[PDB]
């Protein structure tokens, strides 16, 4: 026929609401960052953080590591076909600072200040060395100064025109059920784009997708899918998938919990470890995953995958409370003084009150509903009383962010060293903001853990580095802050009916997964061509 429409799944949901505004994150549709607004540099991940200049054209770090001088590209222009320039970087970075609940990275903890030097230079200044600042500037979306700086209130607006940089900015149609981005008629970097829409339908769980992606409708997805060689592979020569290792998954536990008796048990180092050995984590790997992860025997979360950065005498000090060991749970229980005293057959408090562990996951995400379904048994096999709760994911997040959940099975993002891990999952400086994500909500606040993380980029030394981690490793184990399960991976799955070039374990590129928050995304799409 006339266009190419690629049919690609970021995000479930059960309507859309037209929402293109690339700061809320928690609210918005997932093709607004990268292909509304694309970033200045994309780094691949999977290959050392290799640069790939998008919006900038390079980037310089001062002597002392306390500012960076960007380079805007010249004749880029926004969909509407004003000129792109350092106003619109200026812009965007005040914006966040002035309105905090618009970051979504801790952007703010970094950045003092934005100056422009001229049309096409932007100046950094910051509060603190760190060789890694580019990376994190690149995180923040950069919108257009002329439309944005007229508009009432920038926190509400929910952006449903959008004018943008990326490759797909028109609206082409949008209802609940369908939208379709087509490309943007001005795109600096068209000579290299051969696909002319993104086609987003909507997808509430994992078993409507399966339905789906065993017919053939899908292009380009991410979800997971159950039995897959017997299920979607089998289906046709055309279904392939791709599974490079990802990052942790864990219990998370809230140690602000409101409630007295659960916050006794939860914020109890032993109660934490006892938790942990009434775990099985190669059956929950086994029955929940199909056999898709790797065990995680890390109290500090750090993996296999990272196993060359790892202080091994810390890793086997804790390693027996990371193990599966059901009477070695009864009897730390017994030795700490969570003691059956009302006779219902489970464990209270030490202080004598009954409680039962609320365990939330997300609606629909049905490899991690199962993970918890597995552990509220293990954990009634020990006395400890507990349920699931599969709440919708805007839901689930929320409680995180107020601190009104128990406990929380979680995924967290992977980088190329441990850091994009343990500053997530437990910085103290993210979790305050309405616009932070739920990675470090437990609330646990350690301001020596705190220095550490904050001190890991203050050089680019890997030597040194090496030794802060050691430190962090240290200090989150002998604490058993999380309960770490297992590392899983980055799920993707690919359809050659329609379009090649994929990236796959023959032509392994870079992530190559679909959803907001991999950046690697707008590459690969610049990689694929229509074959219908
Ligand atoms: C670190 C992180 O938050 N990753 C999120 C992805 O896990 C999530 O994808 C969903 O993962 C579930 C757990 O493995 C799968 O059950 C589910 O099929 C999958 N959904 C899709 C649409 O791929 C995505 C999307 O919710 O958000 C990422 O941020
Ligand atoms: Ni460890």
């Amino acid at each position: 026929a006339e266009r190419s429409e690629l049919t690609i799944h970021p995000k479930e949901f059960t309507t859309f609401v037209r929402n293109f505004n690339p700061f809320l994150g928690a609210t918005n549709l997932h093709t607004t960052t990268d292909f509304i607004y694309e970033p200045l540099v994309v780094f691949n991940e999977m290959h050392g953080n290799t640069p790939v200049f998008r919006l900038a054209e390079n980037f310089q770090m001062s002597d002392d590591l306390m500012s960076v001088t960007f380079d805007i590209r010249k004749g880029v222009k926004w969909s509407d076909g004003e000129a792109f320039t350092a106003d619109d970087v200026v812009y965007s970075f005040n914006l966040v600072k002035e309105k905090p609940e618009l970051d979504q990275s801790g952007i703010n903890s970094w950045v003092t200040g934005v100056e422009k030097v001229n049309d096409y230079q932007v100046k950094f200044r910051l509060s603190e060395a760190n060789s890694n600042v580019p990376y994190e500037i690149a995180k923040v979306p950069v919108v257009p100064k002329h439309v944005w700086s007229k508009v009432k209130d920038p926190s509400t607006f929910t952006n449903e025109n959008p004018v943008g940089s990326g490759p797909f900015t028109v609206i082409d149609t949008f209802t609940p059920q369908l939208y379709i981005q087509c490309e943007n008629p001005n795109y600096w970097d068209a000579a290299n784009l051969d696909v002319d829409c993104l086609r987003v339908p909507q997808i509430a769980n994992n078993d409507q997708f399966l339905g789906k992606v065993v017919n053939g409708e899908m292009d380009w997805t991410s979800s997971f899918v159950p039995d897959i060689d017997r299920t979607y592979a089998a289906a046709s020569p055309k279904h392939h998938y791709w599974y490079p290792p990802a990052g942790t998954q864990a219990f998370v536990v809230n140690f602000k919990n409101p409630d007295a008796a659960k916050n006794e048990a939860l914020t109890n180092v032993d109660f934490r470890r006892a938790f942990s050995m009434a775990l099985d984590r190669q059956t929950i790997i086994d029955i929940a995953f199909y056999g898709g992860g790797t065990v995680n025997d890390f109290a500090s979360g750090l993996g296999y995958a990272f196993e060359a950065w790892s202080d091994e005498k810390t890793h086997d000090k804790f390693k027996a409370y990371n193990s599966y060991n059901a009477e070695g749970a009864k009897k730390l229980l017994a030795k700490a003084g969570f003691k059956d005293v009302n006779k219902d057959g489970f464990v209270d408090t030490p202080s004598g009150k009954s409680f039962e562990l609320l365990i939330q996951s997300p609606n629909g995400w049905t490899d991690f509903n199962n993970t918890v379904q597995l552990a509220v048994e293990q954990l009634a096999e020990v006395g400890i009383k507990a349920r699931a709760r599969t709440p919708d994911f805007s839901v689930y997040n929320q409680a995180m962010l107020e601190g009104t959940y128990d406990v929380a099975y979680t995924n967290y993002f992977h980088g190329a060293d441990p850091y994009t891990y343990w500053n997530s999952a437990y910085n103290s400086a993210l979790q305050s903001g309405d616009g932070m994500p739920r990675f470090a909500m437990h609330f646990y606040k350690n301001e020596k853990l705190d220095g550490l993380l904050n001190s890991f980029y203050k050089t680019a030394d890997k030597q040194e580095q090496l030794e802060i981690a050691h430190g962090i490793q240290q200090i989150i184990a002998q604490d058993q802050v999380t309960i770490p399960v297992l590392s899983g991976a980055y799920m993707y799955q690919y359809n050659t009916t329609r379009f090649t070039g994929w990236w796959n374990e023959e032509n392994p590129k870079g992530r190559p997964n679909i959803w907001a928050g991999i950046p690697e995304r707008l590459l690969h799409v610049l990689d694929l061509k229509p074959v219908k």
